[PDB]
């Protein structure tokens, strides 16, 4: 049970709990689902990497209670 924080470039965290099967697909989903955003806008940058889909928090490197950086891109309205 692994908890995170999400933060935006509005200077908000937003807490999760994943799993180390878990992956960036599912945080995306979730992180989306949460704040009611899609993940196949939403980037998942760990450390200053943007995280790819078929990465696991196991290998992304994310832990219990760390945190992970991430930014919403404009919506399918373009």
């Amino acid at each position: 049970m692994v908890s995170l924080t999400f933060k935006n470039f509005k200077k908000e965290k937003v807490p999760l709990d994943l799993e180390p099967s878990n992956t960036i697909l599912e945080t995306k989903t979730k992180l989306a689902q949460s704040i009611s955003c899609e993940e196949s806008q939403i980037k998942l940058i760990y450390s200053g990497k943007v995280l790819q889909d078929s990465k696991t928090v196991s290998e992304c490197g994310l832990k219990d209670g760390d945190q992970v950086v991430f930014m919403v891109s404009q919506k399918k309205s373009t």
